[PDB]
């Protein structure tokens, strides 16, 4: 496809509307929410080709990763772009990393137990993605990088920046990886009546008005779903990053499973020019 190929190449971005009402707060710290086919989850294009990439060995993964895994610079061109030297940022990204622990490959007969790459992971989104609002102040910008676009949590984390501030886009830049589905959050023109709600429901449940790091980790934050066009019109964005991820991890698996057997093969030539 031509819009794949162009999203990879250029990149993509969705705007997002801001909500004046800010959802009831309901923050939760220990589990994320669960993803759901009401919040888009699609196995058969978010995941099913990072079953068979988990599914291979660590050390074949890396192999034919090798001259295709960049340093992600998305961020610093981000910063240059917004001639920012302000704005408060967050990263939660897995930078330069594609898998979590060395593996052997799965047996046939065995079904996949757990995720080892850093794709498609709802749990890597950890409350630390509100971090940036704690040292708010008076800047311009919050800026995220997201670590997937996968689950329920990321939508819901959206809704509510979406009411912190009135202009979000998210976008996916040339320089980050796409062989993962990471993603960077924009947001600017804070709204302070919100940020102060906000903050008030998040302070009464940590007990601190500054960040402790013990707080990094998984949490639900609203309970009744969100609107329906919210979800939809961030597919928008996810399902195109998503479809180019497919393509980019059928490639790699085409590659790593060719007849030739070797790192040089017709599937492996033209995931390099695709992505380099």
């Amino acid at each position: 496809m031509d819009e794949i190929v162009k999203n990879i190449r250029e990149g993509t971005h969705v705007l997002l509307p801001f909500y004046e009402t800010l959802p009831e707060l309901n923050l939760s710290l220990g589990k994320s929410p669960l993803p759901s086919l009401e919040y888009g989850a699609n196995y058969f294009l978010q995941i099913s080709r990072v079953n068979d990439l988990n599914r291979m060995p660590t050390d074949m993964l890396k192999l034919f990763t090798h001259d295709i895994m960049l340093p992600e610079s998305d961020l610093d061109k981000v910063y240059e772009i917004l001639k920012i030297n302000d704005a408060v940022v967050a990263d939660l990204s897995a930078r330069n990393k594609l898998f979590k622990r060395e593996r052997d490959a799965i047996k046939s007969n065995n079904h996949l137990t757990e995720n080892n790459l850093y794709i498609s992971d709802y749990k890597m989104l950890t409350f630390d993605v509100f971090r940036p609002l704690f040292d708010f102040v008076n800047e311009k910008y919050c800026i995220i990088k997201l670590p997937t676009l996968f689950g329920r949590g990321v939508i819901d984390t959206m809704r509510i920046y979406c009411s912190l501030f009135k202009n979000v886009r998210l976008l996916k830049c040339v320089s980050d990886s796409w062989l993962k589905d990471s993603a960077i959050m924009v947001a600017s023109d804070v709204y302070k009546k919100n940020l102060d709600l906000f903050m008030s429901h998040v302070k009464s449940v940590t007990k601190s008005s500054s960040w402790k790091d013990v707080n990094t980790v998984q949490f639900s934050i609203l309970n009744d779903p969100v609107d329906t066009e919210f979800i939809n019109k961030f597919l928008e964005f996810s399902n195109r990053v998503y479809e180019a991820l497919y393509y980019v991890h059928s490639l790699l698996y085409s590659s790593m499973t060719s007849d030739s057997k070797s790192i040089e093969n017709k599937h492996q030539r033209r995931l390099v020019k695709l992505l380099l």
